[PDB]
RNA sequence: CCUAGGGUAAAACUGGUAACUAGGGCUAAGUCGUAACAAGGUAGCCGUACCGGAAGGUGCGGCUGGAACACCUCCUUUCU
């Protein structure tokens, strides 16, 4: 229940990396609460922002299944 | 020359009164409806706009000074 950014060195969320940007998304495309992952709130509008850019970019789906 | 008194002109303050007219307080509790008090039977109230014999109704925003119900879809992490 803790905070994978904070328990490493990881400052910034970089939204090039569809594969990696798939463990804080649902299975048919949303975004995870904060809740289930542990990850602190500083961190999570940065993951979310990131999510968004992805989306705008057509790196990942609005509604997918 | 000065100045009591008198005349004249336009204003300011204030009192009384007036056809008609708006609202307020009581009287015997007359006629019409039941708007609020229980979730008062459409939750209530505030600001505002429109409308209607009347209490009032509706639109937009705000409050609980409202009752009854009232814990969760994803389970767990690697420098991307």
């Amino acid at each position: 229940k803790y905070c994978r950014f904070k328990k490493s060195g990881i400052k910034y969320i970089d939204y090039k990396d569809a594969d990696f940007l798939l463990k804080f998304v649902n299975e048919q495309g949303k975004i995870l609460p904060r809740r289930l992952t542990g990850t602190s709130l500083k961190y999570q509008r940065k993951v979310s922002v990131a999510v968004k850019r992805a989306r705008h970019l057509a790196l990942m789906p609005y509604v997918a299944d």
